[PDB]
């Protein structure tokens, strides 16, 4: 049962297709139009159906050219309001009908961020972007808002003529709007069935540059050149991913670099991956995010979790595939380094939630839980650790990659549960069932805390990070003069980041140690967002007042939640910055992404 949805389940009726015709009104901050759903009954004598909606204004519902009766139920907090539609004629099993809903979104839609010209790079045009994952598609249009249902889609999007619309689909032309010459209509087609959380829309002053045979990079003019260089390894990663997962079925693999308020590192929107501009390090060092989004074209987009309780299936396998891509490009020692780093992030999440917390379980129960509030590294890293443990138990990466490719082939275009995955794992590894029966399944899948077994990790690249972190932690005042810029000479950006993550795990350090670290390593000069974030957290947690304006500027000049949420929490925990953190959130709240504003508010205990 999908406990996050109020719609009729897949066992009652299934949406097969969506034909969306809408107009983006920047003056009213509304998306207005019609959502024509092709629905197939799964039952005899079907007379009504229920859809998910959230803050939607419904004008009318048309079936067979006539208006029908519908009713909106009472709002159920973050789930929204159920929409019951009375069918004009009873449907037989497998019968399909088209339901056309005339609707309008709220300016406060939790799926959307409306940006004024001043919040963009160009300063002349506004911008709009969506983020449906997990359950925000219902805040854009009426739908069965559940990943247990897969549908194809077509769309016609009217926008001011000076702007460009893009979707999670193949571009199908553009024409001037026949109703308004100041507007253009952009057309789109998504021929592969997808869960509704993969529907995405961006409208802005966008330009593109080709970077591969099947890839364009899109952004505002100011970011095009830097993005083309930053993401130049994309095609090489797509080739490795095809070798590991089988055919890439989506046609195009484009990238869109969003404005800084984009709330996540990326979004695996089919045909058009969305990315944070915080990846623009200048040296391609944050390209594992591209490898992760590319991987989702198999794990997540083809093989989807049936409900949000099984989200680890999506993430665990994606991180697993991501780490193999980076291991093929940079070596097996690099794959072990990234995997060991992941275990450390899992340790941090478990410590933050508490070792008995229900969100530290691999398979969760989201009944009455806002999925955005449950979001953490647990499904990613505890899911990756399980797969990495099984890889070692079952004979190594070559054998386990055979399972991964067979798993994708088996479940492509389907929505599955942990039991479907486990059953297939046992089926594929039938000759190793005795080995599989030694796994503590109940602990791995259903128990909170760190997993029952830690995998084996090559330490080659991690050793220097640990050694330097330990020198700093054990140093007394009279040892501070021994540190010098030469300590960092043989460290890659990845190793510098790991040195900071290891040190941050033992924070606070004495204030004098942090001041010396800035004196000798000049970490304040580093623009790499991952490094800068860990360094600023280390300064704030070590009570360095000089770091306060730096941490506030980072928390506000970008909005990636991975960075913004811990920076505001650390700034609120430091007595010297507490009031500034609260005031800064208060002044920026109206202008923040709606999900980010809600979560930062909860973290700060500011209503
Ligand atoms: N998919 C993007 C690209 C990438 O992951 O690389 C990143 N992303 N964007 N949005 C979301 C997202 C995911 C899940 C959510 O609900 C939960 C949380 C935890 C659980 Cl156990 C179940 C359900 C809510 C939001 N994730
Ligand atoms: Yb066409
Ligand atoms: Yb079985
Ligand atoms: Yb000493
Ligand atoms: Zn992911």
């Amino acid at each position: 049962v999908d406990t996050c949805s109020l719609a009729s389940p897949a066992s009652v009726c299934r949406t097969k297709h969506l034909h969306l015709r809408c107009s983006v009104d920047f003056t009213r901050r509304t998306l207005t139009g019609t959502a024509a759903l092709t629905v197939q009954s799964q039952e005899d004598n079907l007379r009504s159906l229920v859809l998910d909606t959230k803050d939607l204004t419904i004008e009318k519902v048309v079936i067979n050219g006539q208006e029908v009766k519908y009713a909106l139920g009472e709002r159920q907090s973050y789930k929204g309001s159920p929409m019951e539609i009375s069918l004009p004629i009873a449907l037989s099993k497998n019968q399909e009908i088209v339901i056309e809903i005339s609707f309008e979104t709220s300016p406060k839609s939790s799926a959307l961020q409306w940006l004024t010209p001043e919040q963009t790079s160009g300063k002349e045009h506004p911008y709009l972007f969506s983020q449906c994952q997990a359950i925000h598609c219902r805040a854009i249009l009426p739908c069965q808002d559940t990943p247990s249902v897969k549908l194809t889609y077509t769309a016609e999007v009217s926008v001011p003529k000076e702007l460009v619309a893009l979707m999670s689909a193949i571009r199908d032309g553009e024409t001037p709007d026949p109703e308004d010459p100041s507007r253009k209509i952009y057309k789109f087609i998504q021929k592969v069935p997808i869960p509704c959380y993969l529907i995405a829309l961006v409208v802005g002053a966008l330009e593109s540059r080709q970077i591969g045979p099947r890839t364009l990079v899109w952004s505002e003019k100011e970011q095009v050149e830097k993005s083309a260089y930053e993401f130049s390894e994309t095609e090489s990663m797509l080739k490795i991913a095809e070798d590991l997962g089988g055919p890439y079925v989506w046609g195009q693999y484009d990238l869109l670099v969003l404005p800084p308020s984009f709330p996540y590192g990326g979004m695996e929107n089919p045909c058009l991956t969305f990315v944070t501009p915080t990846l623009l390090a200048g040296d391609k060092s944050l390209s594992n995010v591209i490898a992760h989004e590319i991987s989702h074209s198999w794990t997540g987009n083809l093989v989807t979790n049936k409900t949000w309780d099984h989200f680890w299936l999506n993430e665990g396998h994606t991180v697993y595939l991501e780490r193999h891509i980076c291991g093929r490009l940079f070596g097996e020692k690099f794959r072990h380094f990234n995997a060991l780093g992941g275990w450390g992030e899992l340790q941090n999440s478990v410590k933050t939630f508490g070792e008995t917390h229900p969100f530290t379980k691999l398979v969760v129960d989201l009944t009455d839980i806002d999925p955005d509030v449950a979001y953490s590294s647990v499904p990613y890293e505890k899911g990756f650790a399980l797969l990495f443990y099984l890889e070692q138990l079952l004979g190594g990466p070559e054998i386990f990659l055979g399972f991964l490719k067979a798993y994708v082939e088996k479940f492509s275009y389907k929505s599955i549960t942990t039991d479907d995955w486990k059953d297939f794992l046992y089926s594929y590894f039938k000759d190793k069932v005795d080995v599989l029966n030694q796994v503590d399944w109940n602990a791995w899948l259903y128990s909170p805390g760190l997993p029952p077994i830690k995998p084996n990790y090559d330490m080659t690249l991690t050793n220097a990070c640990i050694a330097l972190s330990q020198r700093w932690i054990t140093a007394k005042e009279d040892d501070l003069n021994s540190f010098n810029a030469t300590d960092l000479k043989d460290l890659s950006s990845h190793q510098l980041n790991e040195f900071l993550a290891q040190t941050l795990q033992r924070a606070p350090l004495p204030l004098g140690h942090i001041k010396r670290m800035q004196e000798v390593y000049n970490f304040n000069a580093i623009n790499n967002s991952e490094i800068r974030f860990r360094w600023l957290r280390l300064c704030i947690q070590s009570k360095w007042e000089d770091a306060i304006p730096l941490a506030l500027k980072m928390a506000t000049e970008q909005g990636r939640m991975k960075f913004t949420r811990p920076l505001f929490k650390d700034l609120a925990a430091f007595d010297k910055s507490h009031d500034q953190a609260v005031r800064t959130y208060q002044e920026h709240k109206a202008s923040m992404h709606p999900v980010t504003a809600m979560l930062v508010g909860k973290d700060l205990k500011v209503d």
